[PDB]
């Protein structure tokens, strides 16, 4: 209304969150650390629940345009050879309404609904502090704001959550496994194909699809070792190299090309495990508050749901925020349950094992696509207007 309501991350919660917040009536302010949108990351699928709010939001059309055009997707030894080749739908269109695209194109399209809200890059906060009126922010450039409502939407390493949350209120649960995904020159003359390399509890994929010019990417494996500083991309780099460093195959072409990449991401594969995702006059969404990692397929959907009830119960309740975070929780708890089950559920025989029996990974890969398709629609969504 006249709320001062800050929300910090322009990822895909706090953007989505601003387009809801904007259209039930109110004027977000959004901040972003980084200097510029980051645009990095892997495909993505919009599932279930969340194409509805896709299309509800005005977006779907966009989102469909900008859908992944992969032709041939290869399975490959590390020599090369061709062990297995899959090739796309007609018009590259599912049957249903699911829709794959790259992150940094759904972040883009996201950012284009909230031209009309306030964004400030390069701001990161110091300090915050809450009493029974306000929220006190103090930025690194020594600026202090006072604020009805802030809102965290900063992803699985979220500062607010580190800030306003004590230490016994959240656990970060790892999975044992990292993920790694970059955009580097073409250098294989790939198109419109995917290749992919499984071996020792590692996997390895290079594409190019709609831009010719340049591949992109990924690493994932399993592994216990922990990183000194999660953040540090030095270590990240270094321990990516040591990774893979007898992988062969196409490993180190890829590796050696990270210098000339712009959008180096890397990350473990994590749960964030929260009895409330509010404090006071504070509210998580998407990963800062449940994060249901990269195995679950779904971290883009909650973030979408979490960002739609968050806004939806702040209208009913006129801005009453102790009330709308409560029915947040309890609205959203099943479904956050459900879809980090799943994930956990698939973390258990990711990579586990480095030769499968056919029949074996048959049923289980049935099992993972019946099982996706529940748990991307287990919520019955509240009306707002
Ligand atoms: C660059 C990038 C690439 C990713 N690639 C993948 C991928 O390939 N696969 C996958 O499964 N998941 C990936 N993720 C995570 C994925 O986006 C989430 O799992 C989910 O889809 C969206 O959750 P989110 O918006 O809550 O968090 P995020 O997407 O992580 O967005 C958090 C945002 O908050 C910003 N931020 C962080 N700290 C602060 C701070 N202190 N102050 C202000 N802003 C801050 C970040 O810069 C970012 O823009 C990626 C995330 C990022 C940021």
């Amino acid at each position: 209304k006249n709320i001062k309501i800050l929300v910090v991350g322009a990822g895909i919660a706090g953007p989505a969150i601003c387009y809801w917040l904007k259209r039930f009536g109110f004027s977000p302010v959004l901040i972003e650390k980084y200097a510029s949108i980051r645009k990095g990351g892997q495909a993505l699928d919009i599932r279930g629940i969340a194409t509805h709010l896709a299309r509800v939001m005005g977006i779907y059309d966009q989102i469909c345009d900008r859908r992944t055009r992969i032709e041939c997707g290869r399975f490959v030894d590390s020599a090369g050879k061709v062990l297995h080749e899959e090739h796309g739908e007609k018009f590259g269109f599912r049957q249903d309404d699911e829709v794959e695209i790259l992150r940094g194109d759904l972040v883009e399209i996201l950012m284009k609904t909230i031209a009309d809200v306030p964004c400030y890059f390069n701001k990161s906060i110091i300090s915050m502090q809450q009493n029974a009126d306000k929220v006190i922010v103090k930025f690194k450039d020594g600026k202090i704001e006072n604020y009805d409502i802030v809102i965290g939407a900063d992803g699985i390493h979220s500062a607010t959550r580190r800030m306003i949350f004590d230490k016994n209120e959240y656990q970060l649960i790892h999975l044992g496994s990292y993920l790694s995904t970059f955009t580097i020159p073409n250098y294989l003359g790939l198109s419109h194909t995917d290749l992919e390399c499984e071996a020792n509890h590692k996997l390895v994929s290079i594409n190019s699809d709609n831009n010719p010019e340049i591949a992109r990417a990924g690493f994932m494996f399993r592994s216990q070792h922990i990183l000194k500083d999660i953040r540090d991309e030095h270590e990240q780099k270094q321990f990516l190299c040591d990774t893979f460093r007898d992988f062969g195959w196409e490993t180190q072409n890829i590796l050696n090309r990270m210098p000339e990449s712009d959008d180096f991401y890397f990350d473990a594969i994590t749960q964030v495990r929260m009895n409330s995702w509010t404090k006071g006059r504070i509210a998580l969404i998407g990963d800062a508050g449940y994060c249901p990692s990269p195995l679950s397929g779904q971290g883009n959907n909650l973030a979408f749901v979490g960002a739609y009830i968050l806004a939806g119960e702040l209208k009913t309740a006129n801005a009453n925020y102790m009330q709308a975070f409560s029915r947040y929780n309890a609205l959203l708890r099943s479904f956050v349950d459900t879809n980090q089950e799943f994930g956990v559920w698939v973390s258990k025989s990711f990579l586990v094992e480095d030769e499968v029996s056919k029949e074996i990974a048959e049923e289980r890969s049935n099992r993972i696509l019946a099982m996706i398709k529940l748990v991307s629609n287990a919520i019955i969504l509240p009306q707002y207007e």
